[PDB]
């Protein structure tokens, strides 16, 4: 049977705590790629404001395509996050992330649609920054909750901890 | 002696170091976003409505970049574990390059040099840091797995 290890006397504990870390990792990747999406969008939008004769304008479409690529990758990681069952103590903060993620994700997909035809006015009018900021704060909150829970688990024994259904 | 306690402290350290690098990376991307938002206002120009925010936006980039550097200093305050030294030094080299790049961009916009701003190969510098971070994360995760599963000899952490 066990010890499995000093930190995880049963190997089930390691499965749980490792889940927890994997969920953080996939949410960190989501956030990273949403911010990369914002960067590619803004680099595209600014070039759509240029004169055609500026050679720097020529990348506007490649950059919007790169936004589409990073936003797809973000959503891939987010699905991986959601595929991993939360622990009960993480359900509330996970729902909070979900709310803010949906808002900011939707926002970014709308900006892609605006730039697709060079509609820079619709792009500027969106209050994107506030949605980004809300996601970032939700992310921070999730990370603090996760870390505190992780420390509770590894210092417990225990070796119960059961995934929420 | 005290193997469990040492494993708890070292695992906590590796997590905290990854968290600080994550914060540094996110804030450097936020700096790059804020720079681009300032550039959008400069391209609207005069009193074209959101255009008067160019300075506030550029100050917001300076703020995120200083916050990045704060987290990076926190990262450096945690001594690397032996098998993490080289990947830590790789992060240092790529961080410094990208940090300098972003300071150059700030300076370009502060002096109205939009051309130099757009011509800098910023993406390559970001990507090089991102690859350094990926290498670091791989190395850290191998060590972490070994520590928390009692598969690490004492030299690696104790
Ligand atoms: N070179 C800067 C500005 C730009 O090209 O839009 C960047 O890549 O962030």
């Amino acid at each position: 049977s066990l010890f499995f290890s000093s930190l995880h006397h049963s190997q089930k504990s390691f499965v749980v705590s490792n889940q927890l870390r994997e969920q953080q990792g996939e949410l960190t990747s989501t956030w990273d790629l949403m911010l990369q999406t914002r960067i590619n969008l803004s680099r595209s939008a600014v070039r759509m404001m240029m004169d055609s004769s500026n050679q720097q304008s020529n990348a506007k479409v490649e950059l919007l395509d790169s936004a589409r690529k990073t936003l797809a990758q973000a959503a891939t990681h987010y699905k991986k996050f959601k595929s991993m069952a939360p622990l009960p103590e993480m359900v509330a903060t996970s729902r909070n992330i979900d709310e803010k993620y949906k808002n900011y994700y939707t926002a970014l997909t709308e900006l892609i649609d605006y730039l697709d035809y060079g509609n820079t006015g619709a792009y500027f009018a969106q209050p994107t920054q506030g949605m980004q900021n809300a996601m970032g704060e939700a992310f921070a909150q999730y990370a603090l909750s996760s870390e505190k829970l992780y420390r509770d688990i590894v210092t417990d024994n225990a070796d119960d901890y059961r995934f929420a259904q």
